[PDB]
């Protein structure tokens, strides 16, 4: 009654570059013999092997000490899931459309995905650069225009899942932590009329990142923030070293003047339900929404964050 075996070879992987040789009994699943299993984003793992699928590509999960090292390296983390999330979302991602607006790749909007449109159109716009291999690959092709893998990678690195809500502060924070920020310095004062001044030294991510305003005028000039003793102290901006810094805020009715940023996002909604819109400052104001674009001479709207340009800033306080 034995039904004489059929192979077909396939090579796996958890990098796309490096393959590892298999040998696939046909009439098994791919999951009873490498665990779950991924062909492009799709879930392979109860599939029996098509004759089709003969030296194809496959993603397992880091299931031995090889691959364990293989991942590390390409996506500098050991997260147990990593791997399957990315391949859930790439799933959709690879569907989704990338439209080049006013030279830049959007995102056609789909399953919420307006957060990380206006973060991809933002990190196009400021000066970064990833520590990971994966985001490094994957960011240089969205440039180019296919953005797929970059959008899942955002996707599973924020351990977030095609459709759920986003929030673009937290995303770009989850991007800041895996590019190199090493040399970004803020010193900051804060002063209080009974308790005195106070400096502090900020590096890497929480130096290029505030939640509070978003004028970086403001921040230069003093915003008002709780001394422990009671009274409204004054924090300013004493010494920035960074090529950018973003300045962020729960979303609130805000004038953006042409020539004063780099670019914006705007979030018109709830905290349940809602839709950012992203704003760059070039030879006019530009208004990227997805696939949509839309220009004029002023924009107000709930502005959520700003990005600025900088190199080096020292206060005359
Ligand atoms: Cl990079
Ligand atoms: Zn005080």
């Amino acid at each position: 009654s034995h039904m004489e075996v059929r192979t077909i070879k396939v090579f796996t992987t958890v990098d796309n570059i490096n393959l590892h040789t298999q040998v696939v009994d046909m009439s098994m699943t791919y999951g009873q013999q490498f665990g779950p299993t991924y062909l492009d984003g799709a879930d392979v793992t109860k599939i029996k092997p098509h004759n089709s699928h003969e030296g194809k590509t496959f993603y397992v999960l880091p299931n031995d000490d090889t691959l364990r090292v293989e991942a590390f390296e390409y996506y500098h983390t050991t997260d147990p899931s990593f791997l399957g999330r990315y391949m859930s979302a790439l799933n959709h991602t690879k569907k989704w459309k990338y439209p080049q607006v006013n030279g830049l790749t959007s995102i056609k909007w789909a399953d919420n995905n307006c957060y990380l449109a206006t973060a991809l159109l933002t990190l196009q716009q400021i000066e970064l650069k990833f520590n990971p291999p994966a985001l490094q690959d994957a960011y240089y092709r969205a440039r180019a225009g296919e953005a797929a893998n970059f959008c899942a990678l955002i996707l599973a690195y924020c351990n977030k899942t095609v459709g759920e809500l986003g929030d673009v502060r937290e995303t770009m924070s989850y991007l800041f932590q895996h590019a190199n920020l090493d040399s970004c310095k803020r010193v900051l004062n804060v002063v209080c009329k009974t308790c005195g001044q106070q400096q502090t030294t900020l590096k890497g991510v929480e130096a290029v990142m505030y939640m509070g305003t978003l004028s970086y005028e403001q921040f230069k000039k003093g915003v008002q923030i709780p001394c422990t003793c009671g009274k409204q102290a004054t924090k300013y901006l004493v010494q920035q070293e960074s090529p950018f810094v973003m300045m962020s805020a729960p979303p609130a009715q805000y004038e953006l003047k042409h020539g004063t940023f780099t670019c914006a996002s705007e979030y018109t909604g709830n905290y349940q339900s809602g839709h950012y819109k992203h704003i760059t400052s070039k030879e006019t104001l530009y208004c990227i929404d997805g696939a949509l674009l839309t220009k004029s001479s002023e924009y107000k709207g709930p502005i959520t964050d700003v990005f600025y340009k900088e190199n080096s800033y020292t206060t005359t306080i």
